[PDB]
């Protein structure tokens, strides 16, 4: 069924709760034993949001190997990402640990550093050329190189120097900082002209390794840049561009980290910037 269809029916139904309702109860359930064991839990931002076992990055380190992060392998797109939290201020050195061992060209984030009066993630970045970082756990150096500021997002170029061998690497910073405090965009349009930067850069093609993207929890914004990105990019591959199934991807892509796409509305915001976006496409 044309998923352009298929909405205009749900729309007038009224139904995206419903819809939404079914997809948490088939959606899949795998252990998270390490990210529950009690030397990890200042490691977790929130209680109710972990990894599974089975798909979890671990750090290159003997010590303690856990971070809330996820790969999630969409094997049919050929397409990889790195889904995780917004880092805690104990975590930031394990993330940028993450990012120089899997071999990422890009972070993408979501959030906006305060929202709704609260903190939703470290500063884990410099915000100023003459005041470099330093992370002293994983031994890493990190200096911002220049700054782009959009009405919508901002980007940034960043060198991650591994103090341990002095090599350094050119990381790009996405940043979609008009998310609203609550609900979801109007348009899908800031979106999708966010989503099509991050795919010129380069960030996103196999030759790198996988986008590491982010919000607060890592499910719910974040959900919705990579199965946007999948969805668009299988009605690029297949002979039959409507035989893209949105609900049938979300699930596939819930067997590699839990809770993609945290409301209805994401979920009816998803389908609009998918239809939308098909119009570039083809
Ligand atoms: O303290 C910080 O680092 C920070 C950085 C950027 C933020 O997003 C923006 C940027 C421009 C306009 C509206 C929001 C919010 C916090």
């Amino acid at each position: 069924m044309e998923m352009e269809k298929e909405f205009e029916q749900i729309d007038k139904s009224g139904s995206w709760a419903a819809i939404y309702q079914d997809i948490r109860h088939e959606a899949s359930d795998f252990p998270s034993r390490v990210a529950k064991l009690p030397k990890n839990k200042n490691r977790n931002r929130y209680r109710d949001v972990s990894p599974f076992d089975h798909s979890r990055i671990k750090l290159h380190q003997e010590d303690n190997d856990y971070i809330n992060a996820s790969l999630i392998k969409m094997e049919e797109a050929q397409r990889s990402y790195i889904l995780t939290q917004g880092p805690l201020p104990n975590t930031v050195g394990h993330f940028w640990e993450m990012v120089w061992e899997q071999k990422s060209r890009g972070v993408v984030m979501l959030n906006r550093v305060m929202e709704k009066g609260s903190l939703k993630c470290a500063q884990y970045w410099p915000q100023k050329e003459e005041k470099e970082m330093i992370f002293e756990d994983t031994n890493l150096k990190l200096t911002l190189i220049s700054e782009d500021i959009k009405s919508y997002y901002t980007v940034r170029q960043l060198e991650l120097e591994n103090l341990t061998t002095q090599e350094t690497r050119e990381i790009l910073h996405f940043h979609y900082t008009t998310w609203p405090d609550f609900g979801v965009p109007e348009s899908p349009a800031s979106f999708l002209n966010f989503l099509f930067k991050v795919r010129e850069s380069g960030s996103l093609s196999p030759e790198h390794g996988p986008v590491v993207v982010h919000c607060s929890a890592g499910i719910g914004r974040s959900g919705t840049f990579c199965l946007a990105d999948t969805c668009l990019l299988l009605m690029d591959k297949r002979k039959d561009p409507s035989s893209v199934d949105i609900k049938k991807v979300l699930l596939e892509m819930r067997k590699f980290r839990m809770g993609l796409i945290q409301t209805a509305d994401q979920l009816r915001f998803s389908y609009l910037a998918v239809i939308e976006g098909a119009k570039f496409i083809m």
